[PDB]
């Protein structure tokens, strides 16, 4: 009865749901890392293999490791998904996305380059998006050696990883080096200004909420950033601030009903469409930020199936 529009199937999973409070980052990191590692313990890697790649960082930055998932038995060159995990820019690891990356490699027969970007606040913007772009530059430049079709690279991510994906895709277009065939944005974190209705009204929704949103952008943009009215925010940090969305790749964007990020996701999708970009936009009913973690729910199963359908079609021949 606190959230009467929730899907009953999800509703269930809510009394157990841990607080991931950004105000205490060490503890946030620990409860998240445990809410994921519990799931990685029994994960099947049947039909795929994982090896680590090392992409040179931008400027004098350290190497960016990539968890590179490939399907077994596969003639190749195959399409590749560059994937970027979520966690509000300040928590999470690439391995936390191994379930999804294995799924894509096994079901679609695509390589997946899952990027270990550096976390904020220890590394503030531009570092994290630079690590993702460095990984993109590397996979594109080494595609032949890696058994990748350079004409069929997707860039995607979830939550903050969807903001990093969108920023990386803006950067790729603007620099003109790497062609991106498809963009996949799941519950993306795109706008630091926190001025949409969902961002003003969702103050204690499950997992993500306005208090976490404030802390997440502050960690990422750093101790100089002065907040929503700051005029000096890069479009690669907050893609919603970009004014020219033309010439971006065909895109899939999903949002959740009770997610504070919902409205900035729908608005970005609408502006992509209005810029002539092919977009699939899906706001799922009765859901919350991260309810896909309740993988058994029918609405989660529908979302997961559609994600594979979208990526499969987005990277067709």
């Amino acid at each position: 009865t606190t959230f009467p529009t929730l899907d009953p199937e999800l509703a269930a999973a809510l009394t157990m749901l841990p607080k991931v409070d950004f105000a205490d980052l060490p503890n946030a990191r620990a409860t998240y890392d445990a809410l994921i590692g519990a799931m990685l313990a029994d994960l099947s890697f049947d039909g795929v293999s994982l090896r680590e790649l090392s992409a040179p960082g931008l400027d004098g930055d350290p190497e960016v490791k990539i968890r590179f998932v490939t399907p077994d038995n596969t003639a190749g060159p195959v399409p590749v998904l560059l994937w970027i995990h979520g966690g509000g820019f300040a928590i999470g690891t690439a391995e936390s996305s191994d379930p999804f990356c294995v799924e894509v490699a096994r079901e679609l027969g695509f390589a997946v380059a899952n990027v270990e970007y550096r976390l904020a606040p220890e590394t503030t913007f531009p570092g994290p998006v630079n690590d993702c772009y460095a990984a993109l530059l590397y996979i594109h430049a080494h595609a032949e050696e890696l058994g990748i079709d350079p004409s069929r690279i997707a860039v995607g991510g979830q939550s903050a990883g969807g903001g990093l994906a969108a920023g990386t895709v803006l950067k790729a277009r603007d620099e003109g080096v790497v062609p991106v065939a498809f963009q996949f944005l799941e519950i993306p974190e795109l706008d630091d200004r926190l001025e949409t209705v969902s961002m003003t009204n969702f103050v204690d929704t499950p997992l993500w909420h306005r208090p976490n949103a404030i802390l997440s952008w502050k960690y990422y943009l750093g101790e100089s950033y002065s907040g929503p009215e700051d005029p000096d925010v890069s479009i690669y940090a907050a893609p919603s601030r970009a004014t020219d969305l033309t010439g971006l790749p065909p895109t899939y964007l999903s949002t959740m009903e009770l997610d504070p990020l919902r409205d900035e996701g729908i608005e970005y999708a609408l502006r992509l469409l209005q810029a002539g970009v092919s977009v699939e936009l899906h706001s799922f009913p009765g859901t919350f930020h991260g309810s896909a973690l309740v993988a058994t729910a029918a609405v989660s199963e529908r979302g997961a199936a559609e994600a594979l359908t979208a990526i499969r079609r987005g990277l067709r021949s």
